């Protein structure tokens, strides 16, 4: 009704945002030491702290509670601001002007950043008027895109965080994934000169596409070529974002539909889930089909949501190369770890913008897609799926979501803790130790097989992307080889210790703690164990555990939030070493001591 | 349909589009001596040329009459492309890539510019797709708006001149002029903590808006803000156009929406169409009623078409001061001027964004509005009204609207050139030499009233944008004072040789030329003529006649499509003197040796 677009938009829901991303900016900003919050002793008795605009004329007071890895549990609920002796309503537009300098905002990046803060409140906004689901409700019922489209955090680290700029609000009510929107993918006919597909093992095109889309669908799509006088064995299927379509693909590409390179051939009949990942579909039509991950030139968390056609050619045997490896390790095999493969790939080659621009250009990933294969085919009766995301959620309550698979399993804290630790932080260290094999294994990139409320197994998927080999000389097949990364021996480990401890297990750790379900001490001493036990069972490493010891001391702090204010399109660049890295001190690693 | 809204992206209409616009830019960039054409000995008449690549291997061969001001008549049919013994097709995109580094396109810039010229060939197909009328059924129609949309060309000097970079297909079919779709403006209630109303002489807040909108859409939209327990009072109604509303103001703005600052009315009733200023509104309902200009943060020829808040305080007071004082001179009095008023302002300050940026950023034009009188109620029967652009319009076969209207007009060429250059030109002399007075007087910017095919007199719009008193030390009164400049005497006339002759006389006299019309001689005479009937009438102004004398040998050559290749998003920079200007040797005046 245009007023109905905007109804998630009231004073009260901005307020409640607002409350939530000035708790966060002070808790993480905190962690990544752009702010020293200074104590007050007198209210909490030692709980009552101020961070100071770059002025010094606006004071923020809260009440915190400061956890391992320098965690600070900063309480919504006390957050007040003050100038010159009176109070003011908290403003994350005004918090943001206020610790410019303080923060390292530039003036280039500042309008933009707040541009994505505007767009992060909205969402809080609209999620504050969707059905508040208790975690209770929520892990009893099963159903593994309620959680996914459940979830209201997103990244734990990143505040400005769930962006989604390129969408105008009628885009933004039809895309983002906590709409649950169902959506229908666009079909291209992609011209053979400028299109290639890839097929992992056992992947054929014909059948591959008949499967996906029904003999019917496919021979209408025939249909629409050969009435235009093309032949359909010139072109191969390409599915898009329909943003990526309306918006970039008939404007930017507008060459591409002219000259018949790109024929529009409708939307599929099939329904999508976004994910978390934006442009990345899961089939609600027929959960056991592929998902799509989609190219769609959106700014969201410091990169353009581009699908890279060049990373195609690959993607598929860095797939089949990592499956059959899990295959054949027996450490790996008694976690049960399993991949959701990229089983196909499509690329398209711009050949104008190719000669244009450099291999970095987003003009270069404006035209990609990717079938990934499903994880519901995979689960048993009693089973039922979740992202690791789950792990770290809240609901409206402050109930953890962790802490209800812990009430509805009937287990200890820390019994529930080692089934879910043997199954996806186990991997990690053996994939580490035995291959120098990195994921990026954040909430967004694992998928949980739950049974009564117990981690059973877990899913690490977005593969070809991610994965590193931490070793230069790794003999790989060709095809999969640029993999093969330079990273110098004193960084190797940040990929546990920033990725899996500073940037997930600090939030487990403090949500059950804060919850009052089990000490951090407890939830460490059990981390603790499940590394010695995983370490006992692999003495051929000795060495190797020694010189890439997981009980150090202390460990780098690598600052995320640093790195997307120093660049809000190019968070990381061309560094194909590393070392956009933003390292700032150490951390007392909570493993300290207990080897 | 998906395939309906690229129905006009063909492979025959791509091919004419690119054969027009490579031809478009020979003609202009050799105009700008980017590049310099070398003769092909005498074999099929003598007049052909060839243009090679940065690298050498592709050549470009046209024949083309040369005309004055160094104009060079590519003739479309003749651009052939050859490399390595063998013909290619003409592409537009690949004739930039291959003369990226001989146009000081740089790296930054060349894949945007493309964009730019793919978005003006789309353009192109879309017209292309229109009922193909003549320049004598348009001439013969009489039809102010048919004339207004039916223009093809856009303006004639820039390559990328119908880029319209922000639009989804879907936005380009709904928005842009040459569609002549139907728009319904979305009214905002904005908060006078944040927003102004200005009016000129004789307007009145309450009484315009019940004039403009109907008492009923206003008693309506006071209900609606009653309705969420807001004053009217306390806000003031702003048109805004639908793309800035639905892709900027719900997003970029969430914050004032949210917090009440900004709330959604409705559409208004009325059809508007958009005008070849793509923001600026003609009321196809109401024909009589103001023409509404929008902010729009699209980038179209070098510019966001945002419109600044800031700017407005002082629009209807510089139309006011510039109506009154064409009323008072004798001079302007004969020729018959007059302007559509900027009569309303509305302008608002998103106060977070203006501490966040500087005066220039296009974040603070994100929101104003202002009304300008239709011409419309101003016409007498046998009156007509045109686009000064149409006089440069040629139709689908060659023929000039300029042509058309001395056909139907029944007098000579040249009589009918008096009577438009007393109308359109002579005001821009006296303005210059008696008030150092100058406006933006291209097609865009000036209406013809025609009767009989003649044109009886000119109506000049864009007043507050534009408008310039070239004397620092000019009194003027205190709320019109900004529109006086710094701008060195050496400068000064190519408001009139740049602006009028180089960038419009230059196409006319070329396209009547052309068509056998006319000769360039009969064409320039007739403006010398005119230009010392002026003068002569004048005898207290013979000093600065002398001065700037408009019969100089030569003046600079003014670069435009440079201007774009430099920076394609802020051409002209609103800080630093008329010194964005690119000039590059001298023009034979046409007017040399006529005094
Ligand atoms: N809890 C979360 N943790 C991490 N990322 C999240 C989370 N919730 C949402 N996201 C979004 O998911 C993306 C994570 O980055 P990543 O590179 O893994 O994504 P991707 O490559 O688009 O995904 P995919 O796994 O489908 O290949 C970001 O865009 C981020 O905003
Ligand atoms: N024949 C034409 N001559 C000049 N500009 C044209 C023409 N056709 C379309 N245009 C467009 O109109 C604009 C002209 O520049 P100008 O700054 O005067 O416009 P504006 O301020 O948007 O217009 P207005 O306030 O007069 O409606 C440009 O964006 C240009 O692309
Ligand atoms: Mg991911
Ligand atoms: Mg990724
Ligand atoms: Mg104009």
């Amino acid at each position: 009704s245009l007023a109905d677009a905007v109804a998630h938009l009231t004073p009260e829901r901005w307020e409640e945002a607002n409350r939530l991303l000035v708790r966060k900016a002070l808790a993480e900003f905190t962690h990544e030491r752009l702010l020293t919050p200074e104590r007050e002793p007198d209210d909490g008795g030692g709980q009552t702290y101020v961070v100071r605009s770059d002025d010094g004329q606006t004071a923020y007071r809260f009440t915190a509670t400061v956890r391992a890895l320098d965690h600070w549990q900063v309480d919504a609920a006390s957050v007040t601001r003050h100038r010159d002796g009176a109070e003011l309503p908290l403003a994350a537009l005004d918090f943001f002007i206020e610790l410019k300098q303080t923060l390292g905002l530039s003036d280039e990046i500042l309008p933009v950043y707040l541009e994505e803060i505007s767009s992060t409140l909205s969402g809080t906004c609209y999620k504050l008027t969707k059905p508040q689901l208790s975690s209770a409700e929520l892990a009893r019922s099963g159903d593994f895109q309620a959680v996914e489209t459940g979830m209201t955090e997103g990244h734990p680290c990143f505040v400005a965080n769930n962006g989604r700029l390129g969408f105008g609000i009628h885009e933004y009510l039809s895309y983002a994934p906590e709409t649950a929107s169902p959506v229908r993918l666009v079909w291209l006919a992609a011209h053979r000169s400028r299109a290639a597909f890839t097929a992992g093992v056992g992947i054929e095109y014909e059948s591959f596409v008949r499967d996906e889309l029904g003999a019917a669908t496919v021979d209408r799509f025939h249909g629409v070529l050969r009435g235009r006088g093309l032949d359909p064995a010139d072109y191969l299927l390409i599915p898009v974002h329909p943003w990526q379509w309306w918006n970039k693909l008939t404007v930017t590409f507008a060459a591409e539909v002219a000259r018949g390179h790109l024929v529009c051939l409708g939307e599929g009949d099939d329904e999508y889930l976004a994910q978390q990942s934006i442009r990345t579909f899961f089939n609600a039509s027929h959960p056991g089909k592929h998902y799509v991950k989609t190219a769609l030139s959106v700014l969201n968390m410091g990169f353009m949501q581009g699908l890279s056609a060049a990373y195609m050619e690959a993607t598929p045997a860095i797939n089949d190369w990592l499956a059959r490896l899990i295959e054949g390790d027996p450490v790996l095999k008694e976690t049960g770890l399993s991949i959701i493969r990229e089983r196909a790939a499509v690329g398209y080659r711009h050949l104008e913008y190719e000669q244009a621009t450099d291999r970095y250009s987003p003009y270069r990933k404006m035209l990609a897609a990717l079938w990934r294969e499903s994880p519901v085919p995979s689960i048993r009766e009693g089973e039922t799926l979740a992202t690791m995301a789950s792990l770290v959620h809240q609901d409206h309550e402050g109930a953890s979501f962790a802490g209800a698979l812990i009430e509805r399993s009937g287990l200890t804290p820390t019994e529930w803790l080692r089934h879910y630790l043997r199954a996806y932080y186990v991997p990690l260290l053996h994939s580490f130790y035995a291959y120098d094999l990195v994921y990026m294994p954040h909430g967004e990139n694992v998928i949980l097989v739950l049974a009564d409320g117990v981690v059973r197994r877990a899913v690490y998927k977005d593969i070809a992307e991610e994965i590193a080999v931490m070793d230069p000389d790794a003999v790989l097949p060709p095809e999969v080889s640029r993999i093969a990364v330079d990273v110098p021996d004193d960084k190797k480990l940040l990929s546990i210790f920033t990725d899996v401890f500073d940037c997930f297990f600090r939030f487990l750790a403090a949500n059950l703690a804060e919850e009052g379900i089990v000490t951090e001490d407890a939830f460490w001493r059990t981390v603790a164990e499940v590394t010695r036990e995983y370490q006992e069972s692999v003495p051929e490493l000795a060495d190797k555990f020694e010189r890439y010891d997981m009980f150090a001391p202390e460990f780098a702090l690598s600052c995320l939030n640093r790195l997307q204010l120093r660049d809000n399109r190019q968070m990381v660049d061309l560094a194909d070493p590393s070392g956009a890295l933003q390292l700032v001190g150490t951390l007392k690693n909570p493993l300290a001591g207990r080897l």
